[PDB]
């Protein structure tokens, strides 16, 4: 079966971890204990084939951000995750688009952009905002919440096609 290697990216308590444990474990992680550099394998059908998602979910603390070329080398997809409730973590979003472009020698890198916490209701980023920095990437936008699950198999499932499509 076909391995897909994602990489999940973003400013520190966008909800990176609460993405991948709802995708992988399907329940909400409702504390906050920062992330040095975790992995989580899971095997699931998207569109027929049966595949074999390898998620790394990293450090959005920037004390850790020495980690982020080894990690974007071995990455194929990366999900870049801002909150619509942290406007600092949408404007963030760039440097990590630069880095993973830099390191991929690539302006094509399989990538989804992903607005995360949109069941809550304290919005800066509106979504237009962040459409239009996902067009300017050529890379889709969704919106996400790791509480719901709102948009959780959508985003992740969405850059496994990314992928497919490189
Ligand atoms: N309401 C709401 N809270 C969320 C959502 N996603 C994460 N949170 C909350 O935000 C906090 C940080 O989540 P976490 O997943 O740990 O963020 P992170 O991006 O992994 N942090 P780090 O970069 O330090 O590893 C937690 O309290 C978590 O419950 C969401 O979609 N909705
Ligand atoms: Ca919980
Ligand atoms: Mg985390
Ligand atoms: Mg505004
Ligand atoms: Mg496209």
């Amino acid at each position: 079966m076909t391995e897909y290697k994602l990489v999940v990216v973003g400013a520190g308590g966008v909800g990176k971890s609460a993405l991948t444990i709802q995708l992988i474990q399907n329940h909400f992680v409702d504390e906050y204990d920062p992330t040095i550099e975790d992995s989580y394998r899971k095997q699931v059908v998207i569109d027929g084939e049966t595949c074999l998602l390898d998620i790394l979910d990293t450090a959005g603390q920037e004390e850790y951000s020495a980690m982020r070329d080894q990690y974007m080398r071995t990455g194929e997809g990366f999900l870049c995750v801002f909150a619509i409730n942290n406007t600092k973590s949408f404007e963030d979003i760039h440097q990590y688009r630069e880095q993973i472009k830099r390191v991929k020698d690539s302006d094509d890198v399989p990538m989804v952009l992903v607005g995360n916490k949109c069941d809550l209701a304290a919005r800066t980023v509106e979504s237009r905002q962040a459409q239009d920095l996902a067009r300017s990437y050529g890379i889709p936008y969704i919106e996400t919440s790791a509480k719901t699950r709102q948009g959780v198999e959508d985003a992740f499932y969405t850059l496994v096609r990314e992928i497919r499509q490189h």
